[PDB]
């Protein structure tokens, strides 16, 4: 039925939006297509780990997959599974696979927790219509506080076997003149210490992250969404996927919403209507809803910019083979702590996460997730035949990202006399994974598909809140930027529209 505000999804944009709506007294319903992850499974844990994947690992696939970079060591643990409403969805497009979370909390359930503010001068370049002073003065600090960002104890970091992998890359990078930075996180680093001491159940130190963390990680269900529920004005319905959006004849918006079980069986189709409609379905999900609505004629006044301007945050994965005297360790925390910041806003810019690997024995490999500045963009194009958005991105559009990553890591290899690994990303020789994305950005870009606060052009009381707003790149891990921009946007929307 009717409810004043509906929020589609429960990731970062959605969670911020719902909390502030509820605090403003607006009764709000959040619709999430995945599960509320709170039921102990067959091992007594909510989530499966990376060395024991099961159906919970995967959104409707029939076989588990190894985390990218890890196939050579983790294919042995893969198994056939029944298609199930699991937590991590590998979404396959023509020449790009985008990985997204599915559940109450969205990507916050599956991500590495890295909570980083973009460089102000880069923010100013990518979003020149946005007042950067309020972002840096007000909204970024608010986001970091609410998200419960915290910082690793450097003495513990320096001492612990669980971060040897990070220290090895730091030393190697330093021989090339390259520096590292500590990366703040939403994973409780005090908890992580006690894990190493054998004092509390392990999660990051038990090879968990990408299928969820049973402990330690402050995903959005614990932070913004808990607070939203606490207002008394917000509820969350799960296993509810919004399919269509239209503008009702008498005002407001109406949604068709499918309710499924965890096996994917359709239980019901419901119409839900509202006064205020907020899209927080992610870069992929929000954009799909809007291209569908435009091209099927249910939101005919959407503009041509809906679908445009997508990029993978310049994501490239690569790996180096260490010398035999530089082992990375059998025990690697699943939460990154250091990055290589070689980001100067030029086209050679790279911000690289020093990524753990989950094998649990010594491999001598250093793994990196590079974030680059690549101007190429893709477009989501509605396919009416299959009722799907398709992402028009081709692999050659990642050549600038590969080139930037390669130039940086070539400097490190030259300084150390090391070589790449070529075998971590399939049988063909391939040192740079260039057809995945963890950080999808764009599709409904701020100021192009929307006004400067995410109001969808052509419509009143229709808002986009999430990664689809970002113009393809932020130069850092994106969730803090999504969160801060959503804080800015919803405040203003409530003040002027609600
Ligand atoms: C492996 C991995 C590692 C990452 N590591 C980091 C990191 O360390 N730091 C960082 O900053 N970022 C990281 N990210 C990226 C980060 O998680 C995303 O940028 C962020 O979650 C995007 O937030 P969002 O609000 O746009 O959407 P999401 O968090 O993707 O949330 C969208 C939600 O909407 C739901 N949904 C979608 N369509 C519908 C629909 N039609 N109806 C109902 N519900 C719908 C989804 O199921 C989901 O719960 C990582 C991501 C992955 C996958």
């Amino acid at each position: 039925g009717y409810v004043p505000a509906v929020v589609i999804g429960t990731g970062y944009g959605a969670a911020v939006s719902a909390l502030r709506l509820g605090e403003a007294g607006v009764q709000t319903l959040m619709l999430e297509m995945g599960q509320l992850w709170n039921q102990p499974g067959p091992d007594g844990n909510i989530f499966c780990g990376m060395l024991n994947p099961d159906k919970r690992s995967s959104w409707f696939k029939n076989r588990t997959e190894a985390p990218l970079g890890s196939f050579l060591w983790l294919d042995v643990v893969n198994r056939n599974i029944d298609p199930y409403a699991g937590v991590l969805d590998r979404v396959n497009y023509d020449q790009m696979s985008v990985y997204v979370g599915r559940g109450v909390g969205g990507g916050s359930l599956v991500n590495g927790g890295m909570a980083v503010e973009p460089k102000r001068s880069y923010f100013e370049e990518i979003l020149p219509r946005v007042d950067s002073s309020e972002m840096y003065d007000r909204y970024f600090p608010r986001a970091n506080s609410m998200l419960r960002v915290n910082h690793i104890d450097t003495k513990w970091f320096e001492d612990t076997e669980w971060y040897k992998f990070a220290r090895v890359s730091r030393e190697q990078a330093g021989k090339a003149g390259l520096g590292t930075v500590f990366v703040p996180n939403v994973y409780d680093f005090g908890y992580m210490q006690r894990e190493a001491a054998g004092e509390v159940p392990k999660s990051a130190l038990a090879t968990e992250v990408i299928y969820g963390n049973n402990h330690g990680k402050q995903s959005l269900d614990k932070t913004y969404l808990a607070a939203a529920l606490g207002t008394g004005k917000v509820t969350i319905q799960t296993l509810h996927q919004v399919k269509t959006i239209r503008q009702t004849k008498d005002g407001g918006y109406a949604l068709t919403v499918e309710q499924k079980d965890t096996d994917g069986k359709l239980l019901a189709t419901k119409e839900i209507s509202c006064r205020y409609l907020f899209l927080g379905a992610g870069s992929l999900g929000s954009t799909e809803l809007l291209v569908r609505a435009r091209d099927t004629g249910t939101l005919p006044n959407l503009n041509s910019e809906v679908g445009a301007g997508w990029g993978p945050n310049g994501n490239i994965m690569t790996a180096r083979a260490n010398h035999m005297w530089n082992p990375t360790g059998a025990h690697q925390s699943s939460i990154p702590a250091l990055g290589i910041d070689a980001w100067d806003n030029s086209d050679s810019s790279v911000f690289a996460e020093i990524a753990p690997m989950p094998a649990g024995l010594e491999t001598w490999v250093s793994l990196y997730l590079a974030i680059t500045k690549n101007p190429q963009r893709g477009t989501f194009v509605y396919d009416a035949a299959t009722d799907r958005a398709k992402l028009n991105w081709t692999r050659d559009q990642n050549a600038p990202a590969v080139n930037a990553a390669k130039a940086l890591f070539d400097r490190i290899n030259k300084a150390n006399g090391t070589i790449y690994r070529y075998d971590l990303f399939g049988t063909q020789l391939k040192a740079f994974a260039d057809d995945f994305c963890y950080h999808p950005l764009g599709g409904c870009v701020l100021g192009k598909a929307t006004d400067d606060y995410g109001r969808v052009a052509g419509y009143k009381n229709l808002y986009v809140t999430d990664g689809s707003l970002i113009p393809g790149s932020v130069g850092v891990d994106p969730f803090v930027t999504i969160t801060a921009l959503a804080e800015r946007n919803v405040e203003r929307i409530i003040k002027q529209d609600v």
